């Protein structure tokens, strides 16, 4: 279970304020869009909700605080430096292959002692193999331990 450090998100929240005078929590595209070139030129709205739309995955106008953040995971994987995290990848996959598959995980959730089936498993490979490429490496890992 991976992310950005707190310390990292707290300071961002500031900086999501400044976009968001309301504290709604979701920057729309007129209170980004006042930061945005309308301060200056004459953007065309068509504009404004392409750089909108090219964040919002969701598509409903507004800049939520993870959307706003997805400009930092495009920067790095993980945005984390830990050289250490990169060792849970190998604690789990103890076959050594160089990717997660279903048979290791299964032996995993058995040492627990969960029950869990071959279509249980898969609900997290969709989350990592999103390109459907058939492995999964440490940054694909990363995706099961964050947001869609
Ligand atoms: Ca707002
Ligand atoms: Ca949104
Ligand atoms: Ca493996
Ligand atoms: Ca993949």
């Amino acid at each position: 279970a991976d992310q950005l450090t707190e310390e990292q998100i707290a300071e961002f929240k500031e900086a999501f304020s400044l976009f968001d005078k309301d504290g709604d929590g979701t920057i729309t595209t007129k209170e980004l869009g006042t930061v945005m070139r309308s301060l200056g030129q004459n953007p065309t709205e068509a504009e404004l909700q392409d750089m909108i739309n090219e964040v919002d995955a969701d598509g409903n106008g507004t800049i939520d605080f993870p959307e706003f953040l997805t400009m930092m995971a495009r920067k790095m994987k993980d945005t984390d430096s830990e050289e250490e995290i990169r060792e849970a990848f190998r604690v789990f996959d103890k076959d050594g292959n160089g990717y997660i598959s279903a048979a290791e995980l299964r032996h995993v959730m058995t040492n627990l002692g969960e029950k869990l089936t071959d279509e249980e498993v898969d609900e997290m490979i969709r989350e990592a193999d999103i390109d459907g490429d058939g492995q999964v490496n440490y940054e694909e890992l990363v995706q099961m331990m964050t947001a869609k």
